[PDB]
């Protein structure tokens, strides 16, 4: 529920691995398909997450994600923490809604974020993100 927690995992479709960030408080979400399921991947994901949003803490569902030096050496830069303490199922839905207006599965992807953000529920994630980081400064 603190503004600067975000959630970070991977998912698999198509063969492929899907990149997923979620802020917490909020529902927003943020996702790339990547071409490996590597520390080096996420490391950058992480350093284009926090130069975008202010990202204080990071949780995920697989702590071994967050071991490499690549990842820890981003964290470090960006003054990020790790923490431990069904979006999935949800993008992987709309996917599957969406999937066959495009070739390419990152596409699809891009559609289903887009869908997810902007759905009315009375306020949409990207609404609700924005005012909450802006509640925050001030
Ligand atoms: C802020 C920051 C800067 C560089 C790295 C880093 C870092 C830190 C590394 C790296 C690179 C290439 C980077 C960084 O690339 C990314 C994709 C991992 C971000 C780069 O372009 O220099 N490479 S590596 C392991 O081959 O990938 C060389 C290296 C060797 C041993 C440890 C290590 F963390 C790094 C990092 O993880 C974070």
């Amino acid at each position: 529920c603190s503004p600067g927690i975000w959630q970070l995992d991977c998912t698999h479709l198509e063969g492929k691995v899907i990149l997923v960030a979620v802020h917490v408080a909020s529902g927003y979400i943020e996702a790339e398909v990547i071409p490996a399921e590597t520390g080096q991947e996420t490391a950058y994901f992480l350093l284009k997450l926090a130069g975008r949003w202010p990202v204080k803490t990071v949780h995920t569902d697989n702590g071994s994600n967050f071991t490499s030096t690549t990842v820890k050496a981003a964290c470090w830069w960006a003054g990020i923490k790790q923490e431990f303490g069904s979006m999935n199922k949800e993008l992987k839905k709309i996917i599957g809604q969406v999937r066959d207006q495009a070739e390419h599965l990152k596409t699809a992807v891009q559609m289903a974020v887009f869908i997810h953000n902007k759905k009315r529920k009375g306020y949409s994630a990207g609404e609700r993100i924005v005012d909450i980081i802006a509640t925050d400064i001030q």
